[PDB]
């Protein structure tokens, strides 16, 4: 089986993407900007009140080896320009 992650926009819509033990954070924005296009550089995740940092991994988080699945926040006011 494949193990997935849900992306919560602005709009109140969602993305689901398919993800591994190996990927970064950034690996996260990458994906997102292969579909939505907006560039890693101006966009930025959250969860529980906090932002997610670039240079860690989902297990440092421990986003696929917690008790419950995930859903990511998209910041405020972001978009293409």
């Amino acid at each position: 089986s494949h193990m997935q992650v849900s992306i919560e926009f602005q709009n109140g819509e969602k993305l689901k993407f398919n993800v591994q033990p190996s990927h970064k954070i950034l690996d996260i924005k990458e994906m997102i900007f292969k579909k939505t296009n907006i560039n890693v550089k101006d966009q930025s995740l959250k969860f529980a009140g906090n932002e997610m940092i670039n240079q860690k991994t989902l297990s440092d988080y421990s986003i696929i080896d917690s008790t419950e699945e995930f859903t990511l926040h998209l910041e405020t006011k972001l978009d293409l320009m």
